[PDB]
């Protein structure tokens, strides 16, 4: 059977290799719409859009088509050496010309992780260019997630990506999760437990030294993290720190890009003025893989200048910029443009957001949350000490089964069960959403007993 | 214009980007076969393969009916907590059925840096998972290509990638190019030579602690790094040192996999029986972004210990296994099976390096290596002392922008002109890339003048 050349071949990223050699996959045969269908035939609401990046749901034709045509052209071609192609340049120009903020150049990856490994890279070669040899750490978030690289991983602040990876690399240093569910003092306002951060920012600068620190990374809010929405004046006061300490801020909009959190950009929700920009994800669907940083002036400027001292930028993948992959996402965000899918994916959001909010007083309910098209309830297993059942996790494990068993596909991210649906969904799916996830939480109640 | 906007939008790799603002790019507008056309409608025979990876040419009709084919079916999905589908599971058997070695698994990434990536996490996963939690250490060769992550980058010996990024990172080990022409003691047979780079790795690992050291890499020939062939029982005499002190072989199979080296394999034409293989590029003839990692069952065995005991393995990319890349891929794999290539490739490799050694005793002809479908003339300003002509890397710039005016993408690594022609390439047509070399080569004799 399949599902047995899948235990005999294949190694699961996020699985237990052990239970899978047990229990065997989950095929996924077909999708369409917001849809897909196991090899058995039984339909699921694809509640994450995949992995947070289906934005025009599973039988895009338009996406097909541009995929067609470039296969047809030039299936493969590169931008090493002053090579170039017409995808990557007019996908450069559009991300360029949409940016929030002004930006220079566009550099193309495979993957977020690449891309993030990429602006590590970028950033050490800048500060070397312009003769700052100490200024090379990275600061970054508990629970932030920016990819699997050694150094991605790094940067990332789930324990459960460093675990037996001799992880994090030194130089990556960690600040505090932005979660006042989770970390406020007793009483502390949004507004003060942005104060405490901004100041645990400053501290870790001072302590560590400003002139040793590079750059500040963080989503606008943090997707498999738990769907973390920062605290209102958390970004002004931190961009405000890394400001006076001559930091880049780096925006992984690696979920947040392309209409997920009500605006094109989280950069645009949450007010954030990057220097560096990393795209993902809804950039094509996820339909080709490709990623995109965006450079503002000075980077470009700097790096450029060392790329003519070191003879060239030694730097690149092979499927950088690719054009089968560029001209996908460059039809994907003429679709999103012309469909106007950031305001209805927002209009969608508030219908997603007040559905659930109609389980605020459940007793396994601890908090909602979201923005725009992205939501998580945490469920406790008690409301007053935020205390999970048995250990943290155990409930967001049998949830988000229920809810496969009742034909949605969701993630768990410790006890929060996550909702980034395709930007498409329609009014009528995000009740039948929320309608699988009352079923899901239903049966949990019961289980719990 | 088109040229405006890359020079305004893009920051290429591998590129000046000074130098690129002054020229511009050339843009490449269509291919077929074996052949890219610019956007003036010059053609080009693409005697590289676009990076050593087009292996069915620019106009393989079943890969690109493969990929709409999946399209139309499921365009995305992930392999996370236990989902799957057909087209990476059908990839996965395909790839362990035909493996060199016995292997257990295969994982999929997007890249081949992503993949060395993975495997040095794999590693250091694996050794903690056994207990030996010190066993981390990384020994690749000076020259190599892995890749450009922070960590890949750190396994790759090029200078290049490594000047101004900070790297190598600690514990990212490098030994000895093998390349006989360039750093053997003058009077030293090939096996001497492997000898004393058997030798140099020993030592190192004494030097570091054997305890310490967890894997050597290996580009069986090394690609980005100019087409270097080992010295005849470098590969026995490495294993051996490996095998001795409990130390993985991987064998990157970016460039030599699926039919390059005269076997499918580049494992197989040098005797390698690696413990992990990394496989990109020719593997979806790099119609799709996809990167392979074979391990075989002890390096899988222990991940999967491990990740029983922390849970769940925390590992992977979203693109990991997506169903158009393997889909691709798969296609790609059962067309070099039906239609012979690896034969066909190896038939038309001898054609190519006959070809070229018309020009053995040429003044500017160093050194005329490869095997199978890959091939590089090393030029030199002197055949005595091999010194270059000016500096090192003018001749193969110089023959590079030569063979493009004589309608031929070929690629310089310093003086090295390198061949990687598609598998699918013709008689006639390595007839004509040997042709474009001559006309190069003639152009950069008559401006150097060797007299002599
Ligand atoms: C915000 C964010 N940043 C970076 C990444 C890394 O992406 P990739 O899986 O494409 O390597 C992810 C992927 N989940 C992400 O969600
Ligand atoms: C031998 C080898 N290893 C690894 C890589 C990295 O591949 P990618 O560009 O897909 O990251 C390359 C790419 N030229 C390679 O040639």
């Amino acid at each position: 059977s399949l599902a047995e050349k899948d235990i005999q071949y294949q190694l699961h990223p996020y699985t237990n290799a052990r239970l899978h050699q047990e229990l065997g996959p989950l095929i996924i045969e077909r999708g369409q719409g917001i849809y897909v269908y196991d090899d058995q035939g039984k339909g699921y609401i694809e509640a994450m859009a995949g992995l947070m990046s289906v934005a025009l749901g599973f039988s895009n034709q338009r996406l097909i088509k541009a995929a067609e045509q470039q296969f047809n052209t030039l299936p493969f071609y590169h931008l090493l050496n002053h090579k170039s192609h017409r995808p990557s340049i007019e996908l450069a120009e559009k991300l360029i010309e949409m940016a929030p903020v002004p930006m220079s150049k566009v550099f193309f990856t495979n993957s977020g992780s690449e891309a993030n490994d990429t602006v590590v890279k970028f950033v050490w070669y800048l500060n070397n260019a312009l003769g700052k040899p100490a200024k090379k750490k990275f600061i970054s978030r508990v629970n932030g997630y920016h990819g699997v690289t050694v150094a991605s991983a790094s940067l990332t602040g789930l324990p459960g990506n460093q675990r037996g990876f001799d992880l994090p690399l030194p130089g990556f240093l960690h600040v505090g999760c932005p979660h006042h569910y989770r970390f406020a003092l007793a009483g502390e306002s949004e507004e003060h437990f942005a104060d405490r951060l901004a100041v645990e920012l400053e501290q870790k600068i001072l302590a560590e030294g400003p002139e040793t620190i590079a750059a500040f990374i963080g989503e606008p809010l943090m997707g498999a993290g738990g769907v973390i929405v920062p605290p209102r004046t958390y970004w002004e006061k931190i961009q405000k720190v890394c400001r006076k300490y001559d930091i880049l801020v780096i925006a992984d909009e690696v979920i947040c890009g392309f209409g997920r959190t009500g605006q094109m950009f989280g950069s645009q929700t949450f007010g954030i003025q990057p220097d560096i920009m990393v795209l993902s994800k809804q950039l094509s669907s996820s339909y080709q893989p490709i990623a995109a940083i965006l450079i503002n002036a000075p980077v470009f400027e700097g790096i450029a200048d060392q790329s003519q001292a070191l003879g060239a930028l030694g730097h690149g993948f092979t499927g950088s910029g690719h054009p089968v992959a560029t001209a996908v996402a460059l039809e994907n965000l003429k679709i999103i443009e012309e469909e106007s899918l950031v305001e209805h994916a927002a209009q969608m959001g508030q219908l997603l957001r007040s559905g659930l909010q109609h389980f605020i007083d459940h007793p396994l309910v601890g908090e909602i949350r979201g923005c725009g098209l992205i939501a998580a309830v945490e469920l406790v297993g008690d409301r007053v000490s935020k205390a999970p059942y048995q250990a943290l996790g155990t409930l967001g494990r049998y949830m988000a089964g229920r809810a496969q068993e009742h034909g949605m596909i969701t993630l768990a991210m410790g006890d929060a069960v996550a909702f980034c649906p395709p930007l498409i969904v329609n009014e009528q799916e995000v009740g039948m959403i929320v309608e699988r996830f009352a079923r899901a939480l239903d049966d949990t109640t019961q289980w719990v007993g």
